[PDB]
This record gives C-alpha cells, sequence and structure tokens, in this order.
C-alpha cells in the first residue's frame, strides 16, 4: 500500500508477510471456492500492483489458474491500450511489469488519482471469477435439496452454486425465482407453490423453517 | 478510522486488509449465525460510514442479504431525515453515499462529537438483525433437549435460538422461564419442575448436571 | 526486514512474534505438505539472513529435514564462492552465520541492492523443495480418480502431487496432459478421450463437471 | 371499413377448436387480425365455442389491462374499456386510428389479447421445461422436438430462453445421449448435436 | 403493405404438416412467400405446429446468415438481424423495398430459409440413397422412383450424383432387373433404362 510519511510524502508501505500469508492459505487451502474472491478484495485493499505481483506470486504454484489468469490480465491490458492508445500508464505499466513503483506512487497520488491498483485489481478478480467458475463441483441444475436437508443449508448450497456459475442478472434472477423452487424437495416444494409467484426469499425462508 | 496525526490532526486511518478479511471470513464461513452481530460490532469498532461501506461491499455477494440491508438502511435514513429535517449530516450521509471523508471527519470530531459512525453502525445490525432472523434454522419452539443431551449443550442451542429470533423482552423472558422448562426431556424437566417456579438459570443448571 | 528511520536511516526491524509462530505453525501442523513453500515465501517476505536463520532454529526439531536444508545451503554457498571467488558477502556471509547484521543491512541497502535475501531465501526453497519430495505420501503415478470422486477433487489431488514431485517442466506438460487422462475413471475417461488430444483444464474440468 | 371475412373467421375457429391452445395460436391470431378493429377483435373472441374457460380468462386479463389503462389515463379520447370495444361503437374504432398522430386502439387491445393468450398458452403446456427430460428410450430427435415445443410454451425472457435452450437441451438428455452431447461439448450446434446423436 | 392471405398461411402449414420435410416444401416455400416481407416470412415460419426441431435449426441457420452478412456489410442501414425482422420494424422494411435502387431483404431473407430448409431436408432424408434396393418383386418403377427421391433428398454434388445414377441404380436392382441393366450395358439415359426394364 502506500502510506504518508512523517512529513507528509506518500512513500510505499509494503505488504505485511502475514497479509500475505493470508492469501496463501485461501489460495491453497480454500481450492478456489467462491469465497476467494471476497477474500482477495479484503486481502489486497489499497494494494499497488506490485504488491499485486507480489500476492499473483503465490497462485503460480496452480499452472492452468495462473495461466488463465495472466491471459485475461493480457486482454484486458489489450483493452485498455485499445482504449488509451510521468507518462501515461499503458496497459503494462498496470500489470505492474513495465512500469517502476515510483511510478505506481505518482499515478495512485495524482489529483483526481489515477487508479491504476484498482484497475489491475477489477482484472485479477476477471480472472479468479474464471478460475473459480472452472473449479465448481458442480452445475446449478445439479443442486437440489435432500430428503432431510433444512431449506436454509440447501438455499446456502444453491447461492454457493450460484456465486461460482456467475450467469448474467436476469438468468440469474430467474434461476432464484424458479428453479430453486423447482429443484427443493416435495415437502418444501409444496409450500414454495403455495406461496406462489414474487415470493420474496425471507417469505420462502421463513415459512420453510423446520419442515425438514 | 480516525487517528491522530504526529501533529495532533485527525487524519482517517483505513481499515486494515486483515479487519476486513476476518469481516469476510464472518459473512462467508459462519453463514450468518448469531455470533455475526457481535463479531461485526468488534470488527467495526471505530469505523466510519466509507469504512461501513467497504465492509459491506463483502456482503454484497448475497444478493437477498444486501438487498434488505439497504432496504433497511433506507428506512433509517428516512426515519432520521424525518427527525432532522460544514453541512448537518443528513440521512444519506450517514450511509456514506453523499457525503465525502471530510465530512465524516468533521462530523466524528466534533465538540461534542456527532456520532454519525454509530449511528449507522446500529442500522446496519438492525439490517443484519433482520437477516439472522431469516436465516435461523429452527424456530425456539421446535428446540428440545434429547434421550441424551446434557443440559448444558440443550440450553446453549436455547438461548442460541432466542438470539436468532429476537423476540420482545417479556416475550424472551416468559420463553427463558417456562419454555425451557417445557421443552426439556422428562428426566430433567422433573427437576426443573422441583425447583418450582423463579428457579435462576444458575440453579436450573447446577441442578441438572450431569442428569443425562 | 529493514525499515526506514524516522530520521531515514534503515534500521533492521525484528520479524514479529506472531510471524514466527505463523511460521512454526506452517512447520509443525501442515507435515510439510507442498503448501509449505508458499507460505514460507509470503512468512519471509524481505527477511535478512539473521531473520531466515531464526526461522530455521524453528524447522531445527526436525533432524533429517534441518540437516538437508543444511546441506543444501551449503552447497548453494558453494556455488556461490565458486562464482564469487564493507567486504563482497561470501557464500557463508549469505548464510548469516559469518557476516554481521551490519553488514547485511549495508548490502541490501545499496545502489543497486545486493539481494543476500532473495538469494538465500532461494537456497532455502530448494531445501524445502527437497524435504517436501521426501515427505510426499505417493507418487504421482499412484493417483487415480475414485469410483465416486469429483473430477474437481481428483485434479486437485494431481495437482498436489505434481508440485511435490518437482518433475521436469517437459515432464510436468506430458503428465498433465497424458497421466490425468490415463488415471481417471472409466466414466470421465470416455469424456476424456472423446475430447481428443490438446484439451486444456478448463474443457476438461467443464465436460466433467457432475459426471461422478 | 370492411367486415371480417366469413373464411377468416372459419379458420380461426378451426384452428382454436383443434390447436386447443399451442403456441402457434398466438402468431396464428396476429397474421389474422393484421389491421382489425377492436370489434373484429371482439368477433372472433367471441365466436370461440369451446375453451370457455380460456375464453373467460382472455377476458380477464383483458379486464386487468383496462384497468391498469385507466390507471395510467385518467374525438373523444379512448378509456380502457373503450379500447376493450365493450362501449366503443364502430365508427369510433374507426375513429382514434386515423387522427394521424393516432392512438392504435385496435393494435393497443391486440397487445392485451396477445398477453392473456400467452397466459393460456403457459397454463396448457403439459409440463414445465425443467421437467422435460428424455425418456430411456426415446428418440432423441422426438425428444428435442417436445422440449422446443415446450420452451415456446414457456413465456421466459429471452435471455433466459437462450440459457435454457444452450443447458437444459444437454442437461435432461439421459446418459447415453448425454455422453455424447458431452464429446461434443459446449459450443456446439443443434445440427451437429442430433447428428453425433443419430444413435 | 399487403397482408399475407389465411388461405395461403393454411395451406403452408398443412403442407409442411402432411408432407413432413419432403423436399417439395423447399420450391413449395419460393412459390407462397413470393413477395413476402421478412414480417410475412416470419409468420410464415412461426405458424408452423410442430416440427420445432427443425424450426429452431431453421432459427440457428438464419442466425448464422445473419452474422455472416453482418461481417460481409459492418436512414439506418439494413444489418442481419434487421432483414431477419427480429429488430427492424414493417416500416423500415416497406423503405428498405422501396428505396431506388432497392435492398431486397424478402429475398436474402428467402435465400438464408432455403438454405435452412436444404440442410433440413437432407437431415430428414428418412433413408440414406445407399440403402434403396428393389425388392425381390417390387417393380423397377417403384424402385427408381424411391431411388430419385432419395437421391433428391440427399443433395449431393453433381459428379457424386451421376456416378450414383450411373451405378448404384444398376447395383441395388434386383436380379432379373440387374441381368437386363447389365446386358444394356453403361452409357444410357433414364428413359433407355426403364423402357429396356419394362415387365
Amino acid at each position: 500500500p502506500i502510506v504518508q510519511n512523517l512529513q507528509g510524502q506518500m512513500v510505499h508501505q509494503a505488504i505485511s508477510p502475514r497479509t500475505l500469508n493470508a492469501w496463501v492459505k485461501v489460495v491453497e487451502e480454500k481450492a478456489f471456492s467462491p469465497e476467494v474472491i471476497p477474500m482477495f478484495s479484503a486481502l489486497s485493499e489499497g494494494a499497488t500492483p506490485q504488491d499485486l505481483n507480489t500476492m499473483l506470486n503465490t497462485v503460480g504454484g496452480h499452472q492452468a489458474a495462473m495461466q488463465m489468469l495472466k491471459e485475461t490480465i493480457n486482454e484486458e491490458a489489450a483493452e485498455w491500450d485499445r482504449l488509451h492508445p510521468m507518462r501515461e500508464p499503458r496497459g503494462s505499466d498496470i500489470a505492474g511489469t513495465t512500469s517502476t513503483l515510483q511510478e505506481q506512487i505518482g499515478w495512485m497520488t495524482h489529483n483526481p488519482p489515477i487508479p491504476v491498483g484498482e484497475i489491475y485489481k477489477r482484472w485479477i478478480i476477471l480472472g479468479l471469477n474464471k478460475i473459480v467458475r472452472m473449479y465448481s463441483p458442480t452445475s446449478i441444475l445439479d443442486i437440489r435439496q435432500g430428503p432431510k436437508e433444512p431449506f436454509r443449508d440447501y438455499v446456502d448450497r444453491f447461492y454457493k452454486t450460484l456465486r461460482a456459475e456467475q450467469a448474467s442478472q436476469e438468468v440469474k434472477n430467474w434461476m432464484t425465482e424458479t428453479l430453486l423452487v423447482q429443484n427443493a424437495n416435495p415437502d418444501c416444494k409444496t409450500i414454495l407453490k403455495a406461496l406462489g409467484p414474487g415470493a420474496t426469499l425471507e417469505e420462502m425462508m421463513t415459512a420453510c423453517q423446520g419442515v425438514g
């Protein structure tokens, strides 16, 4: 990150070792669940591109994931260079491989600031979303409430898979409205259909509390 | 949060990356148990509205929960604007979407301080209470001691569900006084009725120690 | 690590007690999984050779692991002294046993910096790679998808073992391309062969989602 | 104004009775009712003999749409009941379509009827698209035909329909066909899908 | 603008229903849709009940042809979707037809539909031409009629079609007709083959 000096100069504060260790734990233990994206967003708050590259050096242990992460970063950099044909930050400068750290500080501290950090964070989040989409164990259509599974657990699994699949907004709305009811077990599906169309998730959860 | 400079000026200290990661872990892993409210209160100590919005960007992954969190925030903001018809902080300013950070510092550092942070924290806690009330797996009437469940575990589950359901104070007192005894298994229910009315929880727990 | 003083002098900041405790937890609890190398890389960011020796004092509890870690460090130091026949840092100085801390600061703060810390980190990572290669439970050829194991879990186990075995790059590419398909169960192996040669891991994972 | 042809009326009644309510009824109605006035539309609806429950639902939906029109809009301007043709006369209905700028009362009523018929078709479909699934020995061509008929009777949005087309067709097939479809993999076209799945 | 006749619409639906997708449906469509606009062609396709697999394939081929037209050609000009009528409107279609020189969106869409229907017929050929074998007692008349119906359905290239007519016709005949055809020899026209093979 970037922190004011005692005299006010913005000097780069290196990302702490335990923050990197936490990111490593998320990458290794979590097996690219849908929750690695909120955790990445939390850990990389205010991180510069050099810090983001330091973090991706930990996910570099995985071959395919790092490969398509860098390919998505390259695609986004090409898009930026198309939109954007000290020096102005180029697409490769945002990646923190051709630019130097002092240039990163100058870009992040400008008036208004040049959000190179947030741009690179968004690109990396797109790559992580693709990786998460690969690693999901089951598609949304596979999820179905068990004979005795409570509706809370089934809804949690359904929304986890929905976050994993990353469908469009309208498709997601239709899925949450209809496919959730369709996949529910018959005992709860009866109450879900009794509630009728337009049933908010609050009503669906309260009505099915303890049915299983 | 807000921290004094070396020269004494109150400069905003950004919420640490690991604090945000801890909040993300609470949101994702805990599945909105009743304990996410104490954990939110601990993590957001002294947080400004911008920090609270940064934290809610992590719970934004959930659709319905974030939706009714923002709707409860809007209701509370409307209530504030009804009560309240640099500039005085408006309801939307408390939400940290129309106000700027420097205005937040000015409001929090006033003499006496304008507790915008605590007000927004209370609103967010109301929203989280509603979300927790949805996600409870069973109602209070469902809880019942098992054939061999120790009374300590049964009381812990009962009080967890009681925190989840968030009934009124008088209703909560009646429930803890009577419904706890009623739902207990017969072997412990005999001792509970033998103790008679007005039995404090200490006496009930000590009398039933090791009965199961 | 090394941190600027209030007056700008680079004074050594001792590695925090909790960072050492985290490294101890990684060494003891993880049983030298393949993930101890990313975790070591994260924890030892910017660490000087004295800090690295302090960290290896924790892995010194294990006899054989510490023995071959120090033997690999000695081999790399001999290689450095062959390449390299205040004073210039010698191979033993990089190990942080003959050099003093102030010399380490002088070497790390030079223009351009003398990356003694990163060199020693690379040597220690080579030693840890050897130790991990010993402690792997099964060879790559042993891994095989179960009758009902999802392809995601099987791929995760396969890539964990691949990281453990540390084969050459071409051998690793051939293994991931062919041995992964060969070891898969017949139901998924049919789809893997149907995809044909040159199937990227993304296509293989998406095609086999939910087959088990 | 020209009266609706008796041949056209007989064709409309015949297709309604024969098809009961299949998804083709909506384009058939749109084709037959080209430029028709509300009087002619009411004639076409009233002339239907059977399926009087469905005709009652169509009347109810027309009433709801008329109420919504009256809510939004509280010769003379036409109200909802005027658009429905219950109150408007034939001369009045010739009016409102020649003012230029007009208010196409006939097309506005046709829209309400089309919405009602979409509801009727969606209910009359035998099963939902998610419930549609290939049999153990069903031919894949027949299963595709049933699936796309149900999808036509679905009433979902266009993006949702595209997602259904891409995913559910592969997902719902029996394992013998599903293995072949998975081997073909994503991005394949329906022609390749059945030519591979011909067996 | 002239709306399409209910008689013509019902004739198209009836011929599709009764002939399934025999090769004559392509010329029947070309005849009935003469001068039709994109809206009229969309009605013509949508009104077809059953064979929704084939209608889906026609829609997919329409989308592919629209995409190719868009790459070839990247009031507003017509896109492929506009030509297909999904995005454009009847007023814009009439304007494109009326422009000097005109942009024949109707003929382009008809060509796309004809390509789709050709693919449909090629698939819906019930049996491959290699399996058309004369029975022990079947007339050569019925045998060659079946053979040429299948050959029209297959829609193979000219050279392979000529080879088929030269070789498979005599190869697949029953022994009684096979001997006569072999004695007659190669380099023969169909009228010669049939008039020699009578009885």
